[PDB]
């Protein structure tokens, strides 16, 4: 049971597990898709993955994480942009569907929510205790890490540039 | 470990408990609330509840609910009215901010989840699983069932009227 600190704005929030960091394996890890299927890492192994988690799309900072990465996931490689979060998938599909964006994945937390403390995302205190934090992390086509950011303000967006491979 | 059966048009679906009936105390819950602070049946000690409980709001015949209610709620004498769901706060405030539905309270199981099962509500199988069923429970001030309905068809809306005190 290991902890790290992030911030809502500035505040101190405890994040349970650690991050996957450079050089481990990712665990597998199944969500739910915008049909209902439950959906697993392991199915798209040999793409390499974006993994954007963050709070609530529905939420500012979110959203803006979304609309970049969908736009920034067409002048990219062999590669699946994967948006995962605490929503709901109707939500998911609701943002995605009045933003018209249609490259990126939507993954709910809805079934699978040990991801969480498995990627060292579940908030377990204050007001955010039940949501992910905002994180990003990259993995290669057999789920290696290959990049992965923790963000300290929650506030802030990631950094998408940057790091990117 | 009882269960009850509900249908996704036709199609059996495994709902974990059994709903609070008419005499019974119901349980004590705490869930979360628009601004996420945690809000609890016993804050509305003295008034009366209806609880409207809906897959998502987000979803067709979930939405008409909450609206429906809270156009029902301003014609209601000494009564709160909580739409309580799934959905993260964010969406169900979304909801309500876009529809300009002031009248109901949010209430989502981000945190509390043990509600559903608590309440009869859990659903523990199918593509719907990690959800809560549809229902209405109707309590007094001191959280006695005065009236309580389990929707056989998740499709079709509960019957408001009929049964309303």
């Amino acid at each position: 049971t290991m902890t790290q600190t992030v911030h809502f704005q500035g505040n101190p929030v405890s994040v349970a597990g650690k991050l996957p960091q450079i050089g481990d394996k990712a665990k597998d890890f199944t969500l739910v898709a915008k049909d209902l299927s439950d959906v697993a890492l392991s199915s798209f192994a040999g793409k390499r993955k974006v993994l954007n988690i963050f709070p609530s799309i529905d939420t500012g900072v979110c959203a803006a994480s979304v609309r970049k990465f969908n736009q920034l996931a067409g002048e990219l490689e062999n590669t699946v942009v994967l948006c995962i979060s605490s929503d709901l998938p109707f939500a998911q599909s609701r943002f995605c569907g009045a933003e018209g964006l249609s490259n990126v994945i939507t993954l709910s937390t809805l079934r699978g929510a040990d991801f969480k403390q498995a990627y060292g995302v579940a908030i377990t205190e204050g007001p955010l205790a039940g949501l992910t934090a905002r994180a990003v992390v990259v993995l290669d086509g057999q789920d290696n890490v290959i990049y992965s950011e923790l963000v300290n303000e929650i506030t802030t967006e990631p950094n998408y540039d940057a790091a990117l491979a």
